[PDB]
């Protein structure tokens, strides 16, 4: 688990994200897709985006970033008590979207990069550690559901 002080750091920086969830969402997915191009292949609706300029010009990419981070926000605010969210999210990501755990790691790393890039004053090393733990917790619980399913 995280401590109370770690949860508070996580949700304090998350409050900054919420000022422009859509801009954050866009930068997170651009960082993901450019850093790890295999991840883009999982999204039929984004495979036509070749260049970073195309990704940045895509309103649908921006929309999807908003949807992803808003879902992630909901999870974070449960402070680990996220069984109701995490069961169906694991089931869709394992079964419908065929998303390896490693890609969850990649997007967590993209989030940490973007939050550090935009909020260094609320995202010093300790707060970065706490966000990395919160994202590790969610990934770790999703992994158990992947294992249950035999994916793969
Ligand atoms: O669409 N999940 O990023
Ligand atoms: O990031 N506020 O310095």
């Amino acid at each position: 688990g995280l401590s109370d002080g770690e949860w508070q750091q996580v949700l304090n920086v998350w409050g900054k994200v919420e000022a422009d969830i859509a801009g954050h969402g866009q930068e997170v997915l651009i960082r993901l897709f450019t850093g790890h191009p295999e991840t883009l292949e999982k999204f039929d609706k984004f495979k036509h985006l070749k260049t970073e300029a195309e990704m940045k010009a895509s309103e649908d990419l921006k929309k999807h970033g908003t949807v992803v981070l808003t879902a992630l926000g909901g999870i974070l605010k449960k402070k680990g008590h996220h069984e109701a969210e995490l069961k169906p999210l694991a089931q869709s990501h394992a079964t419908k979207h065929k998303i390896p755990i490693k890609y969850l790691e990649f997007i967590s790393d993209a989030i940490i990069h973007v939050l550090h890039s935009k909020h260094p004053g609320d995202f010093g090393a300790d707060a970065q550690g706490a966000m990395t733990k919160a994202l590790e917790l969610f990934r770790n619980d999703i992994a158990a559901k992947y294992k249950e399913l035999g994916f793969q």
